[PDB]
DNA sequence: GCTGAGTGCCCGCGTGCTGGATCC
DNA sequence: GGATCCAGCACGCCACTCAGC
């Protein structure tokens, strides 16, 4: 009956050692051979537009040239790209900063604003860098403001009676994320993309995100994009329908996927959050380092050693997603 | 659409314990 | 040794969604 309720309850309990990994499929390692199951639908390779984005367009937000990215997309699935990790070395650290001490704070509201003001909401970052000088990091505190943020909301917001976005309490969309999200889309093949509304969520090792589809009347010719940085993850990719078996597959540090049209329709959700392997306390491409020579006009820029500590200590158990949409017209704003 | 069961949307709240950590 | 603390859990409740009619 009701398979994606129980798939997602043996993904959730998965215990590395007690549940079996077999059918997740790894896009790392792509099979490509042609129906080496089922029940797992077939992996076929999706064409890029190599020459749509300049390598040096590519550089300034940290992507590879596209003639490098590999995706692939799944037989049944019309609409759902998958790209491993097409970032160049060390700069998915860039954005997980961008994520976790700068689109954290105001105007940006979060979920720390239900009861709270930008007293030491303003203080987030200061908090965890003053942790980490008296080393009572191990020490028993209260969780810091950087551990108890859940979701961050960039752009436009979702009125969940409306069903409809609004122009009610604006803020500001990043133009770097929209830099990057437009440079991913147009790689995909989606001319004129706009980034709009984004959420940002922060998940622990015990975090889950449960089964849904997205409802709200949308242009389904846009691609939604969704980053994954941190800890590795678990993604269940279902159908139209609640009860119909899902499809597993992993999602890797850097790992980059592209909804639109039937698969923007479709059930999913993220049952677990994996904890890191023995003695890979972060994944290798977090600690990659940065290219010698950069572009002046370049968007990822080194950071403090100071930032990107506390920006390690706590990537060592969490994960962090982007999730970029468009819901304006080309042209038209929000009367 | 209605209604009881099922989880917690970019939905949680308040409170009383408690037992491991902390302090000297 | 021993007094003290308090972060997090359990719990009951509210918020909101889902499923079966
Ligand atoms: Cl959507
Ligand atoms: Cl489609």
């Amino acid at each position: 009956e009701d398979a994606f309720r129980k798939l997602f309850r043996f993904y959730r309990q998965s215990r590395p050692g007690t549940a079996d990994l077999g059918a997740v499929i790894d896009f790392s390692e792509a099979h490509l051979a042609r129906s080496p199951k089922p029940g797992v639908p077939q992996v076929v390779r999706f064409p890029l537009n190599v020459s749509s984005v300049t390598e040096r367009d590519a550089e300034r937000v940290g992507l590879e040239p596209v003639s490098k990215w590999r995706a692939y997309g799944l037989e049944g699935y019309p609409g759902f790209i998958f790209i491993p990790n097409p970032f160049l070395p060390g700069c998915q650290r860039h954005w997980v900063k961008q994520c976790l001490k700068l689109y954290s704070q105001k105007p940006n509201v979060s979920n720390l604003d239900k009861h709270m003001t930008k007293e030491e909401t303003q203080g987030l970052w200061e908090q965890s860098k003053e942790v980490l000088r008296s080393k009572e990091v191990t020490k028993r505190r209260p969780r810091s403001l950087l551990e108890r943020l859940r979701w961050v909301t960039l752009g436009y917001h979702y009125n969940w009676d409306s069903k409809k976005y609004s122009a009610d309490h604006y803020t500001p969309f990043p133009s770097d994320l929209a830099f990057l999200s437009e440079q991913v889309a147009t790689a995909c093949g989606f001319q004129g993309f706009q980034a709009e509304a984004g959420i940002l969520n922060y998940y622990r090792l015990d975090s889950t995100l449960g089964i849904h589809v997205d409802r709200c009347e949308l242009d389904h010719s846009k691609p939604l994009l969704s980053f994954s940085f941190g800890q590795s993850a678990i993604f269940l990719l279902g159908g139209l329908k609640r009860d119909e078996a899902p499809t597993a597959m992993f999602m890797h540090s850097g790992d980059i996927m592209v909804m639109s049209g039937f698969s923007r329709l479709l059930n999913h959700a993220v049952p677990r959050v994996l904890p890191h392997p023995d003695g890979e306390s972060l994944p290798h491409s977090l600690e990659t380092p940065l290219p010698a020579v950069l572009p002046s006009n370049s968007l990822v820029e080194p950071s403090s050693v100071e930032d990107w500590q506390v920006c390690a200590t706590y990537l060592r158990t969490a994960r962090v997603n982007m999730t970029v949409r468009q819901v304006l017209a080309t042209g038209q704003d929000f009367p």
